[PDB]
C-alpha cells in the first residue's frame, strides 16, 4: 500500500491532470497509441486513426481521453480503498474489451510519461515515486481481477 504521505502526493499531482483532463487525456493515449500501435487494434473506433496528426485531430479520441482519467481519478481519490470502482473496469477490459494487463502496464508509463512533458521540472522524484506506486497498485488489483477471470 501507500503511505498518507504517497497519498498525498499523489493527489497533489493529480491537481495538475485535473486543471487540463482532456488535454492530458489525449496525450496519454496518443503515447500509447503511438509506442504501441497493437493497443489502437484493440479500438474499432480509433484504428482508423492512421497518423498522430489524425490522433490530434479527433475530438473523440479527447473524449474517450476525459473518460479514462476520469475513471482513473475516482480510483485514485479513494486511495487504495476501491473494489467497487475497479472491480467493473477490471471486467469490462477483460471480458469485453480484451485488453491484456500488458497494455496497462504500457498506458501506466505512457501517464508518467506525460507528466513529465507537460510538467518538465515540476514532477519530482518523490511525486514520480509516489504516482508509480498508486498506478502499481491499480494495475496489481486489476490483475488480481484477470487473474480470477482466466484472462491472458
Ligand atoms: C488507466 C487505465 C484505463 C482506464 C481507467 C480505462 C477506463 C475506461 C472506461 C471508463 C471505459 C468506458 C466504460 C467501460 O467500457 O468500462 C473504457 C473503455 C474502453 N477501454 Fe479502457 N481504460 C484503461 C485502459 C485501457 C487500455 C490500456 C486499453 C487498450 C486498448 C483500453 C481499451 C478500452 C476499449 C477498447 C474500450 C471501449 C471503447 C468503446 O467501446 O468505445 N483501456 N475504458
Ligand atoms: O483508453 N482506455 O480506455
Amino acid at each position: 500500500g501507500l503511505s498518507d504521505g504517497e497519498w498525498q502526493q499523489v493527489l497533489n499531482v493529480w491537481g495538475k491532470v485535473e486543471a487540463d483532463i482532456a488535454g492530458h487525456g489525449q496525450e496519454v493515449l496518443i503515447r500509447l497509441f503511438t509506442g504501441h500501435p497493437e493497443t489502437l487494434e484493440k479500438f474499432d473506433k480509433f484504428k482508423h486513426l492512421k497518423t498522430e496528426a489524425e490522433m490530434k485531430a479527433s475530438e473523440d479520441l479527447k473524449k474517450h481521453g476525459t473518460v479514462v482519467l476520469t475513471a482513473l481519478g475516482g480510483i485514485l481519490k479513494k486511495k487504495g480503498h476501491h473494489e467497487a470502482e475497479l472491480k467493473p473496469l477490471a471486467q469490462s477490459h477483460a471480458t469485453k474489451h480484451k485488453i491484456p494487463i500488458k497494455y496497462l502496464e504500457f498506458i501506466s508509463d505512457a501517464i508518467i510519461h506525460v507528466l513529465h512533458s507537460k510538467h518538465p521540472g515540476d514532477f519530482g522524484a518523490d511525486a514520480q515515486g509516489a504516482m508509480t506506486k498508486a498506478l502499481e497498485l491499480f494495475r496489481n488489483d486489476i490483475a488480481a481481477k484477470y487473474k480470477e477471470l482466466g484472462f491472458q
